This record gives C-alpha cells, structure tokens and sequence, in this order.
C-alpha cells in the first residue's frame, strides 16, 4: 500500500525507454504512462504496453480526442473507434488505467469546458465521458479501469473541479495534473499550493487519487529541496493519493527529473525503497 511511483518518460514507452528511466531513479517504475490520440487504434498501442506488461508494470494511457469534441462523442459519431478500441483492449485482457478527455477544467483543449469555441458543457463532457465508458462496459473490457482528472487550477470560463464528474459508476480512480512553473513563464509555488485546492475537492468523492501528470522547474527556487519537499507532503497530507506519476520531458521548461545534478539526487532519494 506504498505510494506507486510513476512517469511519462519523455518519449513513448519502448522497453529500452522504460529501462533507461529505472536506470535513471533507481528504481522500479509502478507504472508507465503514454499519451495517444483517437486516430490510433490499439495496434499501434500494443508493442508498448507489451513492453510495460513485461516490466511487472501498470499502463496508464491518457488518450487525447483532438479528432472529436464532446458533442461529437456524446452523439455517437466516434462509436466505431471506440467500440474497435474496448473490443482490441478486452482481447488484450491485462489491467489498463483509461484516462480519456483529461484536464477538462482548463481551457487548452479542445474537449475542456473551457475552451474558447464554448461547445463543451458540463452537460456533454458528462454524457461523452458516459458513452465511452458504457461502449467499454458492454464490450467486456472489465480491464479498463477509468481515470477522472482535474487541472490543479480551474483556468478559462464555466471551469470548476467538479462540475464535469461524470459520477462514481463510471469512475475507478480520479487523478489531479499540475506544475511548479517557477519563473518560466508565473511564480514559484509548492507542492503544496499547487495542489491543495483540487485535492481538497476530490477528497469528497471515495476513489483513490493519482497525481497523474506533476513536475518542477529549475529556475525560481530550489528543485532539489521542492521534490524531496513534494513526496514528503504527499505521505504525510495526502493521504487519498496512491500514486505519483512525473512528467518527465524536457518541453515547455526542463521538467526532468534530471534537469541538474541535484534534482536527481533529490528524486532518487524521495522516492523512496
Ligand atoms: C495555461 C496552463 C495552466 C496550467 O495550470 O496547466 C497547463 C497545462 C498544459 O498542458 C498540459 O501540461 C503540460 C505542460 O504545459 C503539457 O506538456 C501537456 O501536454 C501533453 O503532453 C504530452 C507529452 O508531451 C503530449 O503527448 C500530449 O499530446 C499533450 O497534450 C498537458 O497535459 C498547458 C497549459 C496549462
């Protein structure tokens, strides 16, 4: 019942990418996470979570529907794809954590109630989110486990943490993504102030929490004291958390967990044995 320990290793997860990063923390990943869209069908899927499986690891895939929005998928237009995907993910047949039209409470995607097209409600986020998972359900994909997430901040109009929950029948696990930007873009913030208030929300509802997306800049404090700082907080003050999965890319800001000396060692030691 420790705390899971797991990343998106900056790249899509072969095994060699998968080994390269235990190499790099010094430890076992729990679990491996992948972002693909909804123009990839399972095959293309498949030698990576092959490779996951084999590493005694969980897959958790966020899968990313640029190619329909929620009125879309609520109204069944995308019913072929996804009912191709619950019938090639049950015949895989190995547990999946499913984390389907994510971050909805900001404003950059275009699925989220906050983007600036205004065509996502809460009201079809809740009966697109429904759909997939009741196409799954009834293609015996018993397997897929599903993944509610929320952005640390509500960012854009008509956001709220938990106005788009789609409920706990069609919920295993619900997740919370966030960063310390540091000066990068944006001030320096905790572990803490960055993830408070969206915990504090998704403490009300009885699923486990996963902190599904997380990192920290270098530039505007110390990355080396907020890691040690950040595990320590989620042992000790976020109790419902049950795992932690870091963003590890070099992309907007260096996220990595090697992005100094300093900060790996910090990482290596806060993960823990
Ligand atoms: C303006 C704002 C405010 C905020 O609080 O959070 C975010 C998050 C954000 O995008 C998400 O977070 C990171 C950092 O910007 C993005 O890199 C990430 O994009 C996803 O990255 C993966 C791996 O590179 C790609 O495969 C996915 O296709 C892509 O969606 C977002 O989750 C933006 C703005 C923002």
């Amino acid at each position: 019942s420790g705390l899971k320990i797991g990343a998106w290793v900056g790249t899509q997860p072969s095994e060699s990418a998968i080994k390269s990063f235990q190499e790099l923390q010094g430890r076992k990943l729990d679990i491996v996470h992948q972002f693909i869209n909804w123009s990839t069908d399972f095959s293309w899927v498949r030698p990576y979570a092959d490779a996951v499986y084999n590493n005694g690891s969980i897959l958790m895939i966020t899968w990313e529907p640029w190619e329909y929005n929620t009125v879309d998928i609520k109204n069944g237009k995308a019913d072929a794809y996804i009912t191709r995907m619950a019938q090639d993910m049950k015949a895989y047949g190995k547990e999946i954590w499913l984390r389907p039209l994510h971050e909805a409470n900001g404003d950059w995607y275009p699925w989220a109630i906050g983007y600036s097209s205004r065509v996502n409600t809460n009201e079809t986020y809740i009966a697109a989110f429904r759909h997939i998972v009741d196409i799954f359900r009834a293609n015996g994909a018993t397997n897929v486990k599903w993944v509610f997430n929320v952005n640390c901040d509500n960012v854009g109009n008509g956001t709220s943490y938990l106005g788009h929950y789609p409920g706990d029948n069609y919920v295993d696990y619900t997740s919370i993504d966030g960063y310390n930007w540091g000066t990068t873009q944006s001030q320096w913030q905790s572990f803490d102030q960055v993830f408070s208030r969206a915990y504090q929300a998704l403490a009300s509802i009885n699923k486990p929490i996963i902190i599904a997306q997380f990192a920290s800049a270098e530039i505007g404090g110390n990355k080396a004291r907020w890691i040690t700082e950040a595990y320590n907080s989620i042992r000790t003050s976020y109790n419902k958390v049950i795992a932690a999965v870091w963003f590890h890319e070099n992309k907007e800001t260096d996220w990595r967990i090697n992005s100094s000396p300093e900060a790996l060692a910090a990482y290596r030691e806060a993960i823990g044995a």
